[PDB]
């Protein structure tokens, strides 16, 4: 249940409505942004939202976005082929979780969602 | 020395000799390909390479294959602004690392590079 109280302890922290029954895909609202979260693969939360690109932009710069940087939260752009949208998406393990751990992962996404538009 | 412990193991799985001090960033060579090994953020193994793309294909199709998989392992394809260069790479934690850990890493570096081409 490390999903189910993963998602359990991040529903506190935004003062959402707890169900009974918790199995991924779990859906939140971020301000703009519908974010997805998972368990994918098997101990990896991982966190997702189709964002509002900027493709003014040349394959660079879509591409600068994902070079690594000081943290793993920081969210990944790419295309989704199957359905022809992108995808940003962050992932981090569910073992090394602090109590705000999937709140920061949303946060992250999001900021990162935030300034691809 | 989580860090000097994890190339040690990786080096003897690779056949290469073993200096007396080991400290980020660490290359090495696997097939065609220059590989950089560094612990960043702590905590963290970073492994990166730099590809030999082909941008005959659009924004959506490089973006594609940063799409996450089951395999955490899998490399995310970036752009180094400062440098003007791709930038293909993947991280996992020092800490969840079994005895071969850094190999797969490593083999999962290169196959995704070798896909590139």
């Amino acid at each position: 249940y490390s999903f189910e109280q993963a998602i359990t302890q991040l529903f506190q922290q935004l003062s959402l409505s707890i169900p009974d029954t918790i199995e991924p895909v779990i859906g939140v609202k971020v301000g703009e942004f519908a974010c997805h979260i998972t368990e994918h693969p098997v101990g990896q939360i991982l966190m997702f939202t189709l964002p509002s690109l900027d493709n003014n932009n040349e394959k660079e710069t879509l591409l600068s976005h994902n070079i690594f940087s000081q943290d793993i939260l920081k969210p990944i752009l790419s295309w989704d082929e199957v359905g022809g949208h992108p995808v940003l998406w962050n992932r981090q393990p569910l073992n090394n979780l602090d109590n705000n751990s999937l709140y920061t992962q949303l946060e992250m996404l999001v900021q990162g969602a935030e300034r691809l538009q």
